[PDB]
């Protein structure tokens, strides 16, 4: 048995954020429980967390990789000649040169818990014994052989989520984005399940990676993909990768999938559609991980779809048990985790409680092209506001008239409390987005207004520079319903 | 024939010019004649209709800059998978100008179209000079003996005429171009001289870089220690490394003392310290002037400064109630939107009975290198001088992909320097990949007063390099009284 200030369940971007700042902030104790010492097969996550391992830093990569394809055929039209027909995309390459980057991040969070004092790392599967009694065991069966027996003052949850798996026939013979990420062979022909931002961006990779005769298929089962995004940029992005040579099947969901003799993959739709596919791609969505937790064991409350209840400072309905990142199942991402957890510490171990602010967190999707974004989308705005405005600027630049993508129009847009100017949302859609925006998230902090872009001088030649040459609005929301004037 | 009267004259149809003109005409309904030299662009004339920016400036240069990034993009390829045969790659520099060409020359159609349409916009093809307080005379050259064309009436007229680049009066400078040559070269030479520490010798480096045929050589020389004066240190000293990775040969401390031919025709270069060059072309980038004089100034008394500039005050006013002058002819920020704000706040204050003057300070600017640089506000040492305590962060790495890319060299630099008793974010200072995109909404901030708390308090987009400015929240150094150190006392 060993005793602990704080005992984190989950080395991932939340839970390591919130143990390092405890430990040399503050100069407690901390233990950090996770399942891998390193990424990848059997259970994917592992030290580091969700980010590091199977989620933003290799996807990122791999879109990056992607995006070659682009770069080749358009350093055409600026006068690069070169054998088109020589041109092939090593797919086994890619994952090599990832899964290297991965490993050494790893190996660097080893070192730092080597290195820093009052920080221990112990491998296993983390529940809750009691209330200040944490338990790690040698697999996620609550009866396998108990490894460590964890005395805490205080228990931060931080293990994450999981991918969504519906419950149809022939579930058993898709995949998940965990899996896409070791694929041996880039498929030939890839269906991608789901509206959502993973889905998206994978259809990207493949696309760009697939072998000669290949054709990526994405679907959703509702009319646009890339709910909660800014509408005109949905419908945008769906054109853009259309004119790429992805299949956008919307309206239309999977009802069962079987297994062809050549070991391809029979899919059939709600519609009584078909499609043969190498590989089904889940991405549906991604579920707070609970389960293996023992949350009964303590009592701690779940909201009805499952993420742990918090209240603003991350505390459970037990005292002294606190949640954060996707467990929660709000705001998923890297950097709210992050935030989450240094918030949570402050509040415990020093003297200023400090809770996370989820409103005007900037965002992007690393589709090609990516999208940017800050802030409301205009028909949430509508329905807090009385009068909103929106500003529009959307063209194909002049550089890709001339490398032959004319279809990648940029979209800049501007959503304003037109009652005072302050600009409540900023939604972007081409190269250099996810760049341009995150100092626009620093803007929504100053309760900038529309004028204080359009009065700041601009930097020229940029995509950028549109943000601050919109004068006059586009259109109007009076009372929530859409027009062209006001009345 | 007789003279036409108006509201405006503006000579010159450039970036400022052009804003003025437009608005003038349009937002206040004033009667508008705007002059220029040439209809579209390149030699004779070089700017035209549109201006520098359009026609031999930012427009075409950042197209140039856009064709030599893929020879990094094709080496870099590689590192994530992508296989072709390397020995047939070439860069054809002959399809890359006419490509440019085309795409300015549309832009000069569409502003010779917007003329043609627009009530109380007109434009005259001349040289525009003052003749007396109120009247504008049009010739059809720069010498005042030439033929008189129109003779322009004005209540009000506006000098935008612009900045054209210095060649030194050294022997041989004959055999010299400037960037306007550059533009139009017939080949891409296989060595040149970019002369000259500035962003246009740096960004004409790369460009020529990327283009050179099979066993080329680009070569920069500066006369001083260390190029890019004016912009922060640590980038200065970064992106030398980094153009010298990519093989350009940087001479600091060396300047031109004459060129003369070989008996081939190339170029030999004799530098001050007795170093020799041949090579095939030498570019002239060492600094650009105003544009006055051809105006005729004398005539009404415009008053130029020491430096040669129209003189101003904050609202672009000369000593001649009725004559302003905006742009790169003040000899103050070069800029092409600066250039467009002293035109609009000008036409609001004078016919929009809404006075309003150009903020100066905390303008964001790029230098378009590969890779490129995006800066708004104060360098350190500036800062240090008006300031009892500053604080410097500063983040400064090779990003994960280009470790993978083998471009190891690109290392991304990020710095913030504070006014360190108040928090208040004094300058911005960006080296890498999509810097001059990142900085854009920086000026915003800084105009709006941010603090370093603000940055730090705004949650990152990951992963992406720009969310190292919102992850910094500890000085890397500061200047106390003047003096750098690692901790305050
Ligand atoms: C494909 C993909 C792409 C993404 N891209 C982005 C992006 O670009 N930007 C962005 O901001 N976000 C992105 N995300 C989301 C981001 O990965 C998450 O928001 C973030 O990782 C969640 O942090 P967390 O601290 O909640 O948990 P995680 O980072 O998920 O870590 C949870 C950890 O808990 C461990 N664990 C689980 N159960 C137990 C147990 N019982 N005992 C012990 N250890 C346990 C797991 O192994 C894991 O390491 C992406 C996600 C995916 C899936
Ligand atoms: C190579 C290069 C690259 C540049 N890159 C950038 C960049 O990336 N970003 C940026 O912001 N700035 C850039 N600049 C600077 C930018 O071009 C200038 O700051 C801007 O064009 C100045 O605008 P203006 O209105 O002062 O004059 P201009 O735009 O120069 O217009 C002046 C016009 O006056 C005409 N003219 C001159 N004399 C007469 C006369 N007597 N009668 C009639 N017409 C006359 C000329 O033909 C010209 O069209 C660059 C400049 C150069 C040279
Ligand atoms: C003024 C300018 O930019 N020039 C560039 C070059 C060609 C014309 C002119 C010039 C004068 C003297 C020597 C070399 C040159
Ligand atoms: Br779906
Ligand atoms: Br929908
Ligand atoms: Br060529
Ligand atoms: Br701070």
């Amino acid at each position: 048995s060993k005793a602990f200030d704080l005992v984190v369940i989950g080395a991932g971007s939340g839970g390591l954020e919130a143990g390092w700042n405890a430990a040399t902030l503050y100069g407690k104790r901390v233990a950090v429980v996770d399942v891998q010492t390193s990424h990848g097969p059997p259970f994917y996550a592992a030290l580091g967390g969700t980010c590091v391992n199977v989620g933003c830093v290799p996807k990122k990569l791999m879109v990056t990789g992607a995006q070659y394809m682009d770069h080749l055929r358009e350093s055409a039209g600026f006068g690069w000649e070169f054998d088109g027909s020589s041109v092939k995309a090593n797919w086994k390459k890619l994952i090599a040169a990832k899964n290297e980057a991965v490993l050494d991040i790893n190996k660097s969070y080893e070192g730092m818990f080597n290195d820093t004092e009052g920080l221990d790392f112990f491998l296993g599967w983390g529940s809750l014994e009691s209330k200040n009694v944490v338990v790690v065991r040698e697999t996620a069966d609550p009866k396998s052989a108990v490894k460590e027996r964890l005395q805490a003052d205080h228990i931060l949850l931080a293990t994450g989520s999981w991918p969504q798996m519906p419950a149809i026939p022939g579930i058993e013979h898709c995949i998940s984005s965990n899996e896409a990420f070791y694929l041996p062979e880039p498929p030939r022909r890839v269906l991608t399940v789901g509206g959502g931002f993973i889905s998206v961006e994978f259809a990207g990779i493949f696309n760009a990676y697939k072998p000669p005769g290949g054709k990526v298929t994405l679907c959703y089962r509702n009319n646009l993909i890339l709910r909660g995004f800014d509408e005109t940029i949905r419908e945008e992005v769906t054109k853009q990768l259309t004119a790429n040579g992805i299949e956008i099947m919307t309206n239309e969901n999977p009802a069962k999938v079987s297994l062809n003799t050549d070991g391809s993959k029979h899919v059939t739709f709600e519609s009584g559609k078909t499609l043969d596919v190498d590989v089904v791609m889940m991405a549906i969505g991604r579920i707070p991980r609970t389960n293996d937790l023992q949350l009964g064991n303590v009592g701690v409350k779940l909201t009805p779809k499952g993420g742990v209840q918090v209240d603003e400072f991350s505390r459970t309905n037990v005292p002294n048990i606190y949640a954060i990142g996707d467990i929660t199942d709000r705001l998923m991402l890297t950097p709210v985790a992050i935030n989450e957890g240094a918030a949570l510490v402050d509040t415990v171990f020093g003297n200023k409680p400090r809770k996370t602010d989820h409103t005007r967190v900037a965002s992007a999707v690393f589709s090609i092209p990516p999208i940017g974004t800050c802030g409301l989308i205009e028909e949430v705005a509508a329905k807090e506001f009385e009068k909103v405005a929106v500003y529009m600027s959307s063209f194909t630049p002049l550089m890709h008239n001339i490398s032959g993508s004319k279809y990648k129009k940029f979209v800049a847009k501007i959503v304003t409390n037109h009652s005072d100017g302050t600009v409540l949302g900023v939604h972007l859609l081409g190269d250099g987005a996810p760049e341009i925006i995150q100092a626009v998230g620093v803007c929504l902090r100053l309760n900038a207004k529309i004028s204080d872009f359009y009065n700041t001088i601009g930097v020229h030649p940029t995509s950028a520079e549109e943000l601050c040459s919109m004068r006059t609005p586009s259109y109007y929301y009076v009372k929530g319903e859409k027009m062209e004037k006001l009345p």
